[PDB]
């Protein structure tokens, strides 16, 4: 019935206790002192231990394990943790009896990337954790940019499509119940997904602090209890610790992310990072522990003022269900019906919608029941509303709120803090910026757990650590390719169509890709390309050819417009014909490798053989014809070089997986060939501009994209001109990683290289934002 001698422990006395209420009695004297604040006075120096502090600065605090963490600085004439220089940890310096360096997560809510150039005249604790241990310039979060689909996403390492808390709010219509930040709902575990790592750790063994606090637990009486807890014996002590705040968050919404009021919480951050450094360097283990401080977003400058009210375009708002602010998310209280009503009806409209699997796949927000069809990407600086009763401002008439997120993660303003600090990590080391899906499995190697599986790329991020890496095994190649010579004449094919190798190693500069399921394919070779064709498909998996700097684009000539060619190394029953595509009144077709860039008259006939044709709607031939006529001449221009890999991809599930052949759900009109959801190309160069992409020395550079075969050109708003106005903006927005594509393939790229393979994993998760 009481709490005595068990406040925090690992009628209840735990960090939650008070949330749906249910602690004993005696919880807020045992477990909740506060007299004299938390830091140590001068005055009480040497004092008697009086049982109602918060904190003790008698000397037999240190044998009881509650001094205050400024103790031995004011009491004992030690220096703040941060007014040390810094020293590098080769390795933890713990007491005889740990197994491991424990690992503390520090995370900051609404913690924009850019904060960190107030200084150390506001934030000098945490510059220092910044300077001297690990840092990347920014880390990228997930969409939506919410608080609750980031911190469970960092927890696991999964997409929120995947562990499930896709919002803030959502409706889930198996439960038919919502979920919300506020309620006792979120606390039913049916929501969550995944394996986050404190069920990782304790299903492995490794002990784990309780991450969340009820919100009456003040931040400091936190940062004492991780403290204490780490005192506790070896059997007992766990080896994983979190702590979060609210703050700059909650400032941030209230004053916006550029108010001079920010400097407040900046402030109390800080100093409460100040505090966990001292407690550590008291304990002596502050060269034992490795210490994350992390963000789960950024905050972007919005007001009352920049809002779309979808009663501007819809006839009747009160039969629908809006999830509104920096995205929208509609269900009814006809859907393209809907998507209609809203498409490009105002010059510089703020929001556009789209069927959920028509959304960018990099943002992986489709695969789950809770979201909704219907999806608004809004404009940053901007919100949308149901109708403009929906936007509350003060009485004052000022608005409520002066900043938000939620945005598309590629949005700067959104991006967010890394920090580590600690034996494991580096020393005065800057990393790359990278997305916060990767760190579920560095915490795993900081701990020695072996990862649940989640849609980080193991070894991705070896370069942040300076020990414990988790060594990656490139995949083995699953289906061995055909190399066919001339097998048929001419002659034996139907197919309705008419007309009027190692040097080809200038092409395949990092190795074939390898096929990682069961098929049956064929390497083409050619003058300027080669390809693997697909059997099954009717199409390649992949073309690939370099152009150099000074390649010069001709034209497809009139005689050729029209001209298929059958290919002798493939028999007519495993190629396409163009009968299907005469039948078929809505496809056309198109080319991989773009007969606009080949080196001669006579090599162009082979850019329109049947093997590399692929089913295109016109409208979106308006596009890809662009951007291999103009596009890809330009990027050759602009990095002294490029090699272009182009296929097909099929994800009519919108799982972002490579769809098997049952799964595929469209053919070309009384055919077997399968018609793409999107089209990839990976773009690839040199690093280093001076060196040319087929003599690359060192590290590599790549963009590239996932573009939905669409039918039309409804979601680019300025269609109608020039398409140097928009093709490019719509190739900006369906950027992609190198990994996605292969997820969405079942290819392997860059095998042969001279980079290692973990620089190689690395490349594959990059995503050019733009
Ligand atoms: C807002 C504050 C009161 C804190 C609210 C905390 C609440 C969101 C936390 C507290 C308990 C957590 C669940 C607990 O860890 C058990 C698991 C098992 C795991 O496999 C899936 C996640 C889950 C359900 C945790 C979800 C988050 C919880 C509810
Ligand atoms: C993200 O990672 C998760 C976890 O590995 C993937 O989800 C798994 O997908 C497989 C194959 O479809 C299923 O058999 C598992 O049941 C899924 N597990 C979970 C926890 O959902 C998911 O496919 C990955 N997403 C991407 C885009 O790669
Ligand atoms: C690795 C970065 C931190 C991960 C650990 C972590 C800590 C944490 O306190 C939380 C995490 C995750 O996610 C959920 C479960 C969404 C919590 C929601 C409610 C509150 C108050 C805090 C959140
Ligand atoms: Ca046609
Ligand atoms: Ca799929
Ligand atoms: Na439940
Ligand atoms: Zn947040
Ligand atoms: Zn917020």
């Amino acid at each position: 019935g009481s709490c005595k001698g068990r406040c925090f422990e690992l009628c209840r006395c735990d960090n939650l206790c008070k949330s749906y209420s249910s602690c004993c009695h005696d919880f807020d004297e045992l477990c909740l002192k506060t007299a004299r604040g938390w830091e140590c006075t001068k005055d009480r120096c040497g004092e008697v231990r009086n049982e109602e502090n918060a904190c003790h600065c008698s000397e037999d605090c240190l044998s009881r394990g509650d001094c205050c963490t400024n103790y031995q600085v004011v009491c004992k004439g030690e220096s703040h943790w941060v007014d040390d220089d810094c020293e590098e940890i080769k390795v933890p310096e713990c007491p005889a009896g740990f197994v491991r360096p424990p690992l503390i997560i520090f995370s900051v809510d609404g913690f924009r990337a850019s904060y960190m150039k107030k200084g150390s005249k506001v934030m000098p604790n945490i510059e220092k954790l910044r300077s001297c241990g690990t840092h990347a310039p920014y880390m990228r979060p997930v969409y939506p940019t919410k608080t609750f689909p980031n911190l469970y996403t960092l927890a696991t390492g999964l997409y929120p499509e995947s562990h499930g808390i896709v919002g803030n709010s959502m409706y889930d219509p198996v439960f038919d119940a919502s979920f919300h930040l506020r309620g006792r709902e979120k606390f039913n575990h049916r929501w969550w997904g995944g394996q986050p790592l404190w069920i990782t750790a304790t299903k492995q063994g490794v002990r784990a602090g309780t991450f969340f606090w009820s919100v009456s637990i003040p931040h400091e009486r936190r940062i004492l209890t991780i403290l204490q807890w780490l005192s506790l014996p070896d059997n007992e002590r766990p080896s994983v610790y979190a702590f979060y705040s609210e703050q700059p968050d909650f400032s941030g919404h209230k004053y916006g992310p550029f108010g001079p009021e920010m400097t407040n919480p900046l402030r109390e951050i800080d100093k409460t990072v100040g505090q966990l450094m001292d407690g550590l360097k008291q304990l002596r283990l502050h060269r034992c522990v490795n210490v994350i401080f992390v963000g789960d977003h950024g905050m972007e400058d919005v007001t009352c003022d920049r809002t779309e009210f979808l009663s501007n375009y819809l006839t009747n708002v009160d039969d629908i269900t809006l999830v509104p602010g920096t995205l929208g998310r509609i269900r009814a209280k006809d859907p393209k019906t809907i998507i209609a009503a809203l498409t490009c009806k105002k010059p510089d409209q703020h929001f556009k919608p789209y069927m959920k699997q028509h959304l960018p796949k990099r943002l992986h927000y489709a695969n789950n029941r809770r979201i909704e069809d219907i999806h608004l990407l809004v404009d940053r600086r901007w919100h949308v509303a149901r109708k403009p009763l929906d936007v509350y401002k003060k009485p004052s008439g000022k608005c409520f709120f002066q900043g938000d997120h939620g945005f598309d993660n590629k949005v700067n303003s959104m991006q967010t803090v890394f920090v580590g600090y600690g034996p494991t990590f580096k020393y005065r080391t800057k990393v790359p910026p990278f997305e916060n899906i990767e760190l579920y499995n560095v915490m795993c190697d900081l701990l020695g757990l072996k990862p649940a599986p989640n849609n980080g790329t193991h070894g991705s991020l070896n370069h942040l650590l300076r020990t414990n890496t988790f060594r990656p095994t490139m995949p083995d190649e699953v289906s061995r390719p055909n190399y066919p010579g001339i097998m048929y004449l001419q002659s034996e094919f139907d197919l309705g169509c008419t007309c009027d190798g190692s040097t080809k190693e200038r092409h395949l500069l990092y190795g074939r890709p390898a096929v990682l399921y069961r098929t049956s394919y064929d390497i083409l070779y050619h003058t300027d390309f080669e390809s693997g064709y697909s059997e099954i498909f009717l199409m390649p998996l992949w073309t690939s050819y370099t152009i150099s700097k000074q390649a010069e684009v001709s034209s497809i000539p009139e005689h050729l417009t029209n001209c298929v060619r059958p290919d002798v190394r493939v028999s007519p029953g495993f190629s396409q014909n163009c009968l299907a595509y005469k039948n078929d009144k809505q496809m056309s077709y198109g080319f991989l490798f773009p007969p606009y860039l080949s080196s001669s008259p006579e090599a162009k006939y082979d850019a329109f053989l049947v093997t590399n044709m692929v089913p295109m709607y016109p409208a979106f031939k308006r596009v890809w014809a662009y951007f291999q006529r103009v596009l890809v001449k330009k990027y050759a221009s602009e990095r002294n070089g490029v090699n272009v890999i182009s296929g097909p991809i099929f994800d009519y599930n919108y799982d972002g997986l490579r769809d098997t052949e049952d799964e595929i759900k469209q053919y070309v009109e009384g055919s077997s060939i399968p018609v793409p959801t999107h089209y990839y190309s990976i773009i690839t160069s040199c690093l280093d501009f001076t060196q040319p992409a087929d003599k690359c020395d060192g590290p590599l550079s790549v963009s590239s994209f996932i573009l939905p075969h669409r039918p039309d050109n409804d979601e680019s708003c300025a269609s109608s001109e020039d398409e140097s106005k928009w093709v490019e903006e719509l190739m900006k927005m369906h950027t992609a990683r190198v990994r996605d594509i292969e997820h969405l393939t079942g290819l392997d790229f860059y095998r042969k290289t001279s980079r290692s393979y973990s620089e190689i994993l690395t490349l594959k998760t990059y995503l050019h934002t733009y």
